[PDB]
This record gives structure tokens, C-alpha cells and sequence, in this order.
């Protein structure tokens, strides 16, 4: 159970790593994004 | 514990979907959004 | 490892509040965003 709440959770940093990088892209325009 | 953090991480899971989601609605123009 | 994942977690919660307010602010347009 733990190991694979550990899974979920990296999981979930990754998915949430990559919102903060395209969000941080559409409030700041970058490339024109 | 384990049985609270699997539901925590559920509702996040649900939450990442979704932002995913409006996120990539943005990204896309999706519907003119 | 269960008291590390709930830290985890709760930077998640964290992670994930701000990204709602922020995809909220991107989709309604709030104060100009």
C-alpha cells in the first residue's frame, strides 16, 4: 500500500511539475505561449 | 493514516485531472477558451 | 515513510491550490490576468 501510494504521489509531482511549467508559461507568455 | 492518504490522494488525482484538463484547454483554445 | 508522505501530500494540496487559483485567474480573466 505504501510503495504504491509513494508511486501515486511522485505520480502526482510529476503532473504537477508540469501544470506549474506550462501555467507559469501562459502567465508569462513565454516563447509566446 | 493509509486509508486518509489514499483518499487525499485520490481528490488530487481528481484535481491534477482536472486542471490538466482546463490547462490544456487553454494551451489548445479549445472551444474558443 | 507515512509522516513523509504526508508532508508529501500536503505540498501537493499546496502545489495544487495555487494552480487553481491561477488557472481560475487565467480563465476568468481576474484583475486582468
Amino acid at each position: 500500500e505504501v510503495e504504491a501510494l509513494e508511486k501515486k504521489v511522485a505520480a502526482l509531482e510529476l503532473k504537477v511539475q508540469k501544470l506549474e511549467k506550462k501555467v507559469e508559461a501562459l502567465e508569462h507568455g513565454w516563447d509566446g505561449r
